């Protein structure tokens, strides 16, 4: 049957690292149970454009009461309640989320069910900043290579990519190995990403402008090591431009970024279709997101390793009462309806700078 | 929860038009309720590829052998399950569409609302054969005009196209009008064609090979009228090859043509993600078939009405207790769980030429 | 010479309409003078992305504090200073545009002068909203032709499109008609659109997403009517990449849609370098605004009329004490330094809902 | 306030190198200030298409005579005062530049920061002849590299070009190091010049004739070494054609040869919009042009090196009061309003060939 959505609250945690990350949560009440979803966006815009102040303010004075009161058939109508409004997709996703995340808890099914994918495990890549020099690069590759991360991923930046990457293709001459270029090169530096090319990199990320696709079409054609596109996808009609563009074969799939779960498994599909392979993009998230994720990270067309690392590796202690830990590069599905995990109510208490109930 | 696939039956009834339709069901059984199914392949290959004979043969020697006795948590792994054999699309779709049906069933949802749909009725059209003349055509056209229906589809051939499209436009000057061109054409003839585009047809339907989309891209370049595909998008990744090449604006969805729900929900994806609507097509199927289409048609890229009429255009007595009838255009969606229409056992039997059951 | 910037002012005013429209004002206090700008950012994100909880935010708590008690040699300077952050034009436009303003009055030189503009007075048209019928949508175009307006936009939608247009070229078959098709169509609609071409409008704006150019560029290639570029033109290198891809021939340029003056001036070159030509588009301003937009609309490339009308259309009472009025479609531009425009500060007190002041 | 232009000279000097070279000077008065600028014409029309005699004849009996006496907005309404002749750009820039250092001082603004830039200092490279062998360029480069300049160019010619670049980079891996092809090659040298993609130049020089831009792009799709162009771009739109056209990734950027300030900041804002950067090309200028030359490098594209080296390198005494002299690659930017550089009124007279005064 169909579900009301009854109340709403938002809690803002700040998180303690291992200084604080702000954690913004939306938690959704209905049917006797409860979705909960966890905001992506920063209180500055760094990594996109969408910030907490704006997303809040949206949520309490725009989309909760759109909602609130009302009674759906599914996630996707409570999206189309939206609707209207223009961009702001993190801020959408936190209830477009909760919603998939109660829906999924009225009918007692995980999530990643109900999106369709049935994978148990899903396979996981670690991130690599900068490091100081080349030795220091491979040793802290040796190090997660044989911890059996399944992709190793290096931050590049001009200046420092090619030593990196050769250093660690050297030591490791068959690792699914990726980089990050972290929207810091330009076209000028085509020659030199060019030279990457002999050290068959899966894909080169976003190495262009946020928002670009035409250009890292031009570049497409200027190298021969595939391109990632992570910022400038932000709906399933930006993967069908990109790739119909040639502007990357490989997407970094972020759920909120593009909206929440329908328009991810839509981006999944579009990119299914040219058989290009997503990945599942991290954010830091709390055991709420990560979890999301992982559920997401079920889909079949995930076919490259996704950045849902260990919870360990970023949080002493977690909002949640599950361990979200990847032993050899796997990382289990939560069990349970929905996202399978559960928040701990007493430990968010202690770190809560902020929370505030809605209803009809 | 997960379910259990205990036995399966092909029921083959000879149902007869108001001389007969042969309706190739699948019933599958399992966690104390069914999901059932309707083959839409012919005797003969003459819509597309796919026989009866050849059909029932890969089901019983092949997929069901492959699902008897397994567990599954939803109709994705149920696909999956099935190998990686070429074609036999509408084969295929009779397990998938029936495991979608039990699916639902064990969750107590209406098939539609999983796949994502939230409308509570859908739009019709109907397909006209060819008229003796063009006031025969204008006549029976005014009969459907007056049904309220929101398409009119009228078939073609040379020489007989402009004539009964420039009187029914001449006579209904404002209704969506679309024509099917059957296959009838070649390249040479887009001059004769390009007379329809100063009639407003919404398109023209398959004019060219059965299986071709680059001559039809040609031919897009050549005439305004949008063109639609139907024999030639057989999946999610032909809809996007399609589409890239230009080869139609729009699409006619056939759910068992591309393999059933999963794969049309992704079809339907993949067109909303160039701008293209789709429509659902109709196979002359009873209310089983007819019923999964009404479901699919929930969807919110079905933005064309659908060749999904009233049962009791097609038959004195359809293999249903629900009727599923259409007023004013508009059909609604048949309520309960799954598809929402229940199979009349005792009328099925009066009618049923073959049955088999299969266990593990 | 250089300048410092001493002080900043957040004042937000609720002017009422002719209920209401919410003015955010910026102003800058530096070398004994000020600089004042207008936010253009709504409530809510319906023209587009941004909101006014989330541009004010990002004002007092990362973009004043990076200028407050800092010294530059011009606007371009405080641009450079307000960091990397993604997005939030408007937003920055408050600043930018304010700085400008500033600047030109340590100068004592009008802004338009410093921009490179020598136009004594700029070429206005109005824009109309949908009519109840034919007749009324002439009426409506008839009262403004009078008033000598130099072009008239109207909206448009599917199925009220080519109605108002026939109707008012038929009655005006000389006037520039430009429509606003408000991102309601699609792809799918091009031949709707196409019958708009006998009609010789200057151009069709924005039909569909807000956030596109592929799309855009596909139907330009289906129609004859040129097509101008609004939402989906945010600063210079969308606007090269706009025309390069043949989305547009026409772009619809506001200045605090693409950060402020100075990348406007840019978009206006990089336009002009393609041949195309700008105007100056609207957002309800006041006069601060509006000053702003008059001033801009004196570079050559606006040889299109802006959508730049009375003051009293809209008001009542204006914010400034100067009267910007149109006569026979031309919009003079107000005399003194910067904008030549000046708070009416008493009325402004009556209609404020609040203010901050921030310092070094 | 505006500018009245009252009185104009012309004059004409031979400065001795380090055996001479024209200088031809134009100096407007107004408002009790003068602005000051120099021909880049040549006697012959050896680098580009206009001469001294056909430039001074413009100047005196065309372009004076419509601005003197008049009063001016700007320097953009000067430059529009023109307007109606064709090609002649160096002549106009003599007007135009003289209009942009009268009008800043007018105001007591340096040039750079009207024209919108920032920087306080500028970098700088330089530019080597054909030497007799390898070690003859390496050792040259050498020297060069280590007075700190910023950009090493080789001239280069058929026979001599992978040499003396395989010679260079193999002395100098890390360097930034681009070639001058001078106009001296053809389609035919492809291969040839294919060589030179081994030793990562940041481009190759106007290697086709000087002025095309087709060519060149084919040239471009054929080697991967990028193409910079400087006879060929004369405007703004032959940027814009220049870049969309693939004719290259680079400008040099020559101020008088482009027409001047306005239009120079317009190719500038072309290439940035592009994400092509430009740098700031020489032409053996005395203090007068090289100080515009630094005035205009300020902008923020300026992103490669320029060839305003310092003036003790071609003059043992230049004409102006100020020494601009570089130190490390990097060339301050004169302080002062406008070109912050004076005449030496009583040295000029010692090398003065001819001079004339105009009045209205």
């Amino acid at each position: 049957r169909m579900f009301k959505i009854e109340a709403a609250e938002i809690v803002v945690a700040r998180l303690p690292l291992k200084t604080h990350k702000v954690v913004p949560l939306l938690i959704l009440h209905g049917e006797g149970v409860q979705g909960v979803a966890e905001g992506t966006m920063e209180a500055r815009p760094m990594y996109r454009e969408e910030t907490i102040a704006g997303a809040l303010d949206l949520l309490r004075g725009t989309f909760l009461p759109a909602i609130l009161g009302q009674t759906f058939a599914n996630p996707e109508a409570v999206s189309d309640a939206l609707g209207s409004y223009r961009g702001n997709r993190m801020a959408r996703a936190m209830v477009e989320m909760a919603a998939w995340d109660l829906w999924a808890r009225t009918l007692g099914v995980p999530l990643g069910t109900l999106l369709g994918g049935h994978k148990e495990q899903v396979e996981v890549g670690v991130s690599l900043g900068i490091q100081a020099d080349e030795q220091a690069t491979v040793d802290l590759v040796r190090r997660h290579v044989e911890q059996g991360y399944r992709r190793i991923k290096l931050k590049i930046k001009p200046g420092w990519d090619v030593q990196p990457v050769r250093a660690t293709r050297e030591a490791f001459p068959d690792i699914r190995l990726t980089v990050d270029a972290n929207s810091a090169y330009t076209l000028a530096d085509a020659g030199r990403l060019r030279q990457l090319d002999e050290y068959d990199l899966t894909c080169i990320e976003q190495p262009l402008a946020w928002d670009d696709l035409v250009d890292h079409a031009e570049l497409a054609r200027r190298i021969r090591t595939p391109l990632c596109l992570d910022e400038s996808v932000a709906s399933a009609s930006d993967a069908r431009k990109a790739l119909a563009l040639g502007a990357g074969g490989v997407i970094n799939l972020k759920v909120a970024r593009v909206g929440g779960h329908a328009e991810s498994r839509r981006v999944h599909d579009v990119a299914q279709s040219f058989g290009a392979p997503v990945w599942c993009g991290g954010m830091l998230e709390s055991g709420i997101g990560r979890a999301h994720n992982i559920h997401l990270s079920t889909l079949s067309n995930f076919r490259l390793p996704g950045d849902t690392s260990s919870a360990s590796r970023y949080w002493e202690r977690d909002l949640i009462q599950e361990p979200l830990e990847a032993v050899d590069g796997l990382m289990p599905v939560p069990q349970g309806p929905g996202t399978g995990v559960t928040l701990d109510r007493e430990f968010l208490a202690t770190v809560t700078e902020a929370q505030e109930e809605h209803r009809a």
